């Protein structure tokens, strides 16, 4: 049965190396992925690669042989490297957390304030400082316990149990794990809050309309481009090409850039708003509404125009009277609900709750932030037990077993393999993985 562990432990090392060398190379070779965030992810993957190559294997040999085989020097270095990788990870995660806060609050929503060069420096500092705090206390022997069971393990070359004194145990854990952990959970929950608060009509309509850069057909079969910019009701592609050229002011050939579609969208939302205040029936309702329900109203007029939306006379009467669940029932009784539901259901829910709850993690940059959060969340779950039980061993020392300790450490080790999987949520990372896997 001890063979079982051997296979189990060998399969783990491989997945850590395979997975992480993939992530490293994906970013190194593909420009679409050479961003500040992915620079920090490289720092993360590096730490898990050194973990898999230099750390886990000698952890498996230690367990399976019930002894150290590698002498005192590598015993010390193995420990110092191990601690480094865990520390450099969590601070890198804390940095990712911080960088995303400054991005989401800056007018340049979703893009880092740091330059690529600036990001290289932060990483280098993280590694240098982590390299100090990890190696130095160990080479200088400041970590060491003085009780007999411990001093015996030191003089014995074949023993490499991590015995420390309670002072270092507290000091190392707080500075290495707890401080960057607690900052990261507090800061990143605040980035999640900013994403949701900063949601506006432009992102809303970008979610339930998409962006296509070449001429397509809507669900009605009318020619459309950009973010739901209708070209003509006519069923002639040349008439649609004719309208595009006039709307942009150049020969387009039925294709546009992201810059050109953005100002059509900006004119379209202006128009739907200008329509609202021009219309007799729509004007009052809009004023009565909070900035969120207002956005839902614009959304509709974007899809249907003022005349069509003013037709919901029953429902418009109640949004004005703040009777939210009564309007929502009358909006479901519609051709609009029938025609397209994935989109209507969201709009109605917005009118109902007055919240963005229906649009959570629908935007690409928001899906991107969720992934990062899943990395962070998983790292916490995998390591926290170990570190909690670490510090419980300092207070009442005779409560946690060596078997329990080692096992909780291995729940940590196995975290070095989860990131590459999680990154399969990113479409940019998928296309990258398959190109590299030749598929
Ligand atoms: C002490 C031993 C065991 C581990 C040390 C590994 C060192 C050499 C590695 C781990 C992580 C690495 C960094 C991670 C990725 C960044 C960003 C990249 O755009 C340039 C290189 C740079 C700046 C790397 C420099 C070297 C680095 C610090
Ligand atoms: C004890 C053993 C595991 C240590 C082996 C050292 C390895 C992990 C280090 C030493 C130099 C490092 C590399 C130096 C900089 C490059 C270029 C960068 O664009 C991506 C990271 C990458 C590819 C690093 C990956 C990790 C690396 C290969
Ligand atoms: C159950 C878990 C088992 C996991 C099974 C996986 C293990 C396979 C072996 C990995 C060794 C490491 C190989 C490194 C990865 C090679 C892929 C790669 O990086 O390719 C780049 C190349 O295409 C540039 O052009
Ligand atoms: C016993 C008291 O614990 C710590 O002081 C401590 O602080 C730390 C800070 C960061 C990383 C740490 O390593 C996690 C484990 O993979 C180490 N692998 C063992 C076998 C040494 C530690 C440790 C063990």
């Amino acid at each position: 049965w001890v063979v079982g562990m051997g296979i189990v432990m060998s399969l783990i090392v491989l997945a850590i190396v395979f997975g992480n060398v993939l992530v490293i190379t994906a970013i190194a070779k593909f420009e679409r992925l050479q961003t500040v965030t992915n620079y920090f992810i490289t720092s993360l993957a590096c730490a898990d690669l050194v973990m898999g190559l230099a750390v886990v294997p000698f952890g498996a040999a230690h367990i399976l042989m019930k002894m150290w085989t590698f002498g005192n020097f590598w015993c010390e270095f193995w420990t110092s490297i191990d601690v480094l990788c865990v520390t450099a990870s969590i601070w890198t995660l804390c940095v990712i957390a911080v960088d995303r806060y400054f991005a989401i609050t800056s007018p340049f929503k979703y893009q880092s304030l740091l330059t690529k060069n600036k990001a290289r420096v932060i990483i280098l500092m993280v590694w240098i400082v982590s390299g100090l705090t990890s190696f130095l206390p160990i080479q200088m022997h400041w970590y060491r316990a003085t009780h007999q069971e411990a001093i015996n393990c030191y003089a014995e070359e074949t023993c490499c149990d991590f015995f420390t004194n309670q002072a270092y145990a507290i000091a190392s854990s707080i500075v290495s794990f707890y401080v960057p952990l607690v900052i990261m959970v507090f800061v990143y929950s605040r980035v999640f809050q900013e994403a949701k608060r900063q949601l506006n009509i432009f992102e809303m309509l970008r979610i339930d309309e998409g962006l296509r850069l070449k001429i397509y057909k809507d669900t009605e079969g009318y020619y459309t481009i950009g973010i739901g910019h209708l070209l003509t009701k006519s069923p002639s592609l040349n008439a649609a090409k004719s309208e595009l050229d006039k709307a942009i002011g150049r020969n387009t050939n039925g294709v546009i850039t992201k810059d050109e579609a953005e100002k059509l969208f900006n004119q379209d939302v202006d128009a739907a708003v200008r329509g609202i205040l021009r219309n007799a029936k729509l004007k009052p309702v809009y004023d009565s509404l909070d900035a969120v329900r207002r956005a839902a109203l614009i959304n509709m007029v974007f899809q249907m125009g003022e005349t069509g939306v003013a037709g919901f006379t029953n429902s418009l009467r109640m949004l004005q009277q703040k009777r939210w669940d009564e309007a929502a029932v009358n909006l479901a009784k519609s051709r609009w609900y029938n025609q397209t539901p994935n989109r209507a259901k969201r709009v109605i829910t917005t009118f109902r709750t007055g919240t963005w709850d229906a649009y959570k993690f629908c935007l690409k940059e928001h899906k991107a932030l969720k992934t990062l959060g899943i990395i962070m969340g998983t790292f916490t779950l995998c390591w926290l037990p170990f570190f909690i039980v670490n510090i419980v061993h300092v207070i009442q020392d005779n409560l946690i077993r060596k078997e329990v300790y080692i096992l909780l450490n291995w729940i940590g080790y196995v975290n070095s393999g989860f990131n590459p999987l999680i990154y399969c949520r990113s479409p940019d990372f998928r296309i990258a993985f398959q190109e590299l896997l030749c598929l």
